[PDB]
């Protein structure tokens, strides 16, 4: 059963890496959306108070 | 187009998770086969030993 249990460990590492990836994608998305929001808000404040 | 990029990676990650689970089920299917192949061969061996005797 050597090739089988080797494949089972493989499936489990894959599953864990997929979930890790998803979490990092969402944290990056949160980071990017806050960057864009902050910058846009700043620019609007700039625009409303000239230079 | 960053938005479409992160979304595509989200979709990839979700599918990879699903395929990993399917892989594990396929492995348990082969496990069943291997165990039965052993049970059949061993049992037949005994049939021979018991009778050839």
């Amino acid at each position: 059963s050597s090739a089988l249990d080797k494949l089972k460990e493989f499936g489990n590492t894959l599953e864990d890496k997929a979930r890790e990836l998803i979490s990092r994608i969402k944290q990056s998305e949160l980071s990017a959306k806050m960057r864009e929001w902050f910058s846009e808000t700043f620019q609007k404040v700039k625009e409303k108070l000239k230079i």
